[PDB]
């Protein structure tokens, strides 16, 4: 089984949003709009916005979840390398298998599943608060794209979905995700070879 990727603004116009954080040595995490690819560093924040067009109904969830990119790799569940899966750097709910965590939400709910056995990590859909005209979830990916046992330098795609209360699907949207030491330069590396 592989979850579906096709982007799905549905009712309420769904989709996500990036800063622009640029390329400089010093960032932990920028996206590129042209190669639709985050790039960030082990365990860092990475602020992704939700924007929709109509509020969606009290109980609807925003749901993240890792697939491998590559036809051939598709099926197989990204899950965390066998060194990190051990490291002592739980933060309470997270499973230690998890890729994906939501940094600093204690709503935050995170699901093994029992039919396709793949990880997500699902939150509710907070409407903006005053001032703002968008939400952000901060994620941190706690794997590094080349682990070897783990991703082994093979790229992973995020689809995240706005789900209703039973699960049912709302939007979609998704983006490449490279983690690494030095996204900036990644970044600038993979602009260039694009061009
Ligand atoms: C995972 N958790 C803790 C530590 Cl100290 C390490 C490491 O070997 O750097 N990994
Ligand atoms: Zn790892």
């Amino acid at each position: 089984s592989v979850p579906s990727q096709k982007t799905y603004q549905g009712s309420y116009g769904f989709r996500l949003g990036f800063l622009h954080s640029g390329t400089a040595k010093s960032v932990t995490c920028t996206y590129s709009p042209a190669l639709n690819k985050l790039f960030c560093q082990l365990a860092k924040t990475c602020p992704v916005q939700l924007w929709v067009d109509s509020t969606p109904p009290p109980g609807t969830r925003v749901r993240a979840m890792a697939i491998y990119k590559q036809s051939q790799h598709m099926t197989e569940v990204v899950r965390r390398c066998p060194h990190h899966e051990r490291c002592s750097d739980s933060d309470g709910l997270a499973p230690p298998q998890h890729l994906i965590r939501v940094e600093g939400n204690l709503r935050a709910e995170y699901l093994d599943d029992r039919n396709t056995f793949r990880h997500s990590v699902v939150v509710p859909c907070e409407p903006p608060e005053v001032g703002s005209d968008c939400t952000t979830i901060h994620y941190n990916y706690m794997c590094y794209s080349s682990c070897m046992g783990g991703m082994n330098r093979r790229p992973i795609l995020t689809i995240i979905t706005l789900e209703d209360s039973s699960g049912n699907l709302l939007g979609r949207d998704s983006f490449e995700v490279r983690v690494c030491a030095c996204p900036g330069r990644d970044r600038r590396t993979e602009e260039e070879n694009l061009r």
